């Protein structure tokens, strides 16, 4: 099965001139731990804002152009990137903005993480019906001297 995983800012923000402005390492060790061992698809500007592969992981990135780092999978179709993570029970799509939209439809899973900061974006996480999924898992924290915005993870599954 296919599941996102995505950090939102207030109004679904995602995302300001291909970085992420925030700073919350809770966060990033609830990434690393959600889908370490999984293949990870991402977009190409993704990729470029990440800047390097993540270990442990199988990287594949979708871009209409040739790819020009052999130490990740490159493909350039949807349905060619959920073929190159061959047979495996999860999927992970980490964005960004267009590669979100299109998996979707697809996905079984949210891994969502809601914090409480505002930032003025220019890539939003998709509209998605909220009548469509059941929420699983919910866990609140406030802002510590590590994390500087309070945050909620949230697991939802699509009824
Ligand atoms: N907060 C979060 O959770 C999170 C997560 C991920 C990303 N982000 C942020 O999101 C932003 C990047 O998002 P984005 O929407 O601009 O870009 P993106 O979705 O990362 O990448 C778009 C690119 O991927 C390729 N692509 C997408 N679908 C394709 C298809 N079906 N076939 C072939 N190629 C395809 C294209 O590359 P070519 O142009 O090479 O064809 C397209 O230009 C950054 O600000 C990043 O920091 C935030
Ligand atoms: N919940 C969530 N938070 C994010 O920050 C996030 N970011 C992306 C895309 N960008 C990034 C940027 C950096 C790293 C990163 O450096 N991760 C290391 C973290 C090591 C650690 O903090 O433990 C990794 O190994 O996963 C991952 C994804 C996709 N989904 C997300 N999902």
């Amino acid at each position: 099965m296919i599941s996102l995983i995505a950090a939102l800012a207030v109004d679904r923000v995602i995302g300001m001139e291909n970085a992420m402005p925030w700073n919350l390492p809770a966060d990033l060790a609830w990434f690393k731990r959600n889908t370490l061992d999984k293949p990870v698809i991402m977009g190409r500007h993704t990729w470029e804002s990440i800047g390097r592969p993540l270990p442990g992981r199988k990287n594949i990135i979708l871009s209409s152009q040739p790819g020009t780092d052999d130490r990740v999978t490159w493909v350039k179709s949807v349905d060619e990137a959920i073929a190159a993570c061959g047979d495996v029970p999860e999927i992970m799509v980490i964005g960004g903005g267009r590669v979100y939209e299109q998996f979707l439809p697809k996905a079984q899973k949210l891994y969502l993480t809601h914090i409480d900061a505002e930032v003025e974006g220019d890539t939003h996480f998709p509209d998605y019906e909220p009548d469509d999924w059941e929420s699983v898992f919910s866990e609140f924290h406030d802002a510590d001297a590590q994390n500087s915005h309070s945050y909620c993870f949230e697991i939802l599954e699509r009824r």
